RNA sequence: CAGGUAGACAGUUUCUAUGGGGCGUAGGCCUCCCAAAAGGUAACGGAGGCGUGCAAAGGUUUCCUCGGGCCGGACGGAGAU
């Protein structure tokens, strides 16, 4: 359905709007990485499960070991220490899983408004963020520590700015 | 025979480097400069280190390759994923 709905509705309207060419060239999402930090500082390795089995089922992929870059701040922080996870879908996992923040899980979190300010990052790159109040069908409020947030950078083949967010628009995300 | 005490007595040591000596300091090795474009080459002449660490930071095969900054994102208000 939104794989589907992109040569039939999404890459027609983007061959009108755009300059007119052949069918490829267009906006078209690569992957989406949902990356959910967790809490720093905290030395605890129940943070880190927590996250790791709390992403890999809205996902259904095993999370990501990032460890801490190799730098000299103001915390005394060390290098080689997991911190975060950062989950990437492709092909009919990725569209499958955009289809859903698109159709469920939103507007179901209570006072969603949707006005989003300027973001962009300067090249066909949109990104997003949810507070530590949402909602996901493979989420269980049921089980869990304490309720967090997590990001979601969706970056696509566009060229320029102008390009991201009229890919976004015409597919369903939340404008 | 043997354990203490035993310079009262006896035999000696108690360094050198150092533009006096002495005090201080300096008296191997490893990096740069003074050595004036092959090396070698002085002076307590100018700035820093070592007397180890490591079942592996050893070898090999494959693969992966930064710092920092800008524009964006829940936990960001200078840096953290």
């Amino acid at each position: 359905r939104l794989k589907t709905n992109y040569i039939e509705k999404m890459v027609p309207l983007l061959k009108e709007e755009f300059s007119y060419s052949n069918i490829l060239e267009v906006p078209k999402v690569v992957k989406i990485v949902v990356n959910c930090g967790i809490g720093d500082a905290s030395q605890n390795a129940k943070g880190l499960d927590a996250a790791i089995n709390e992403l890999a089922l809205i996902t259904g992929q095993r999370p990501v070991k990032t460890k801490a870059k190799t730098s000299i701040a103001g915390f005394k922080v060390r290098e080689g220490m997991t911190l975060g996870i950062a989950v990437t879908l492709r092909g009919n996992l990725m569209y499958s899983f955009l289809d859903r923040l698109i159709n469920l899980a939103l507007p179901r979190t209570r006072d969603f408004q949707g006005v989003n300010p300027n973001s962009f990052d300067g090249h066909g790159n949109y990104s997003v963020g949810f507070r530590e109040q949402s909602v996901f069908p493979e989420i269980k409020p049921e089980i869990v520590g304490k309720a967090r947030g997590m990001d979601v950078c969706i970056t696509t083949t566009a060229k320029t700015d102008k390009e991201a967010y009229k890919l976004l628009s015409l597919m369903g995300m939340p404008f």
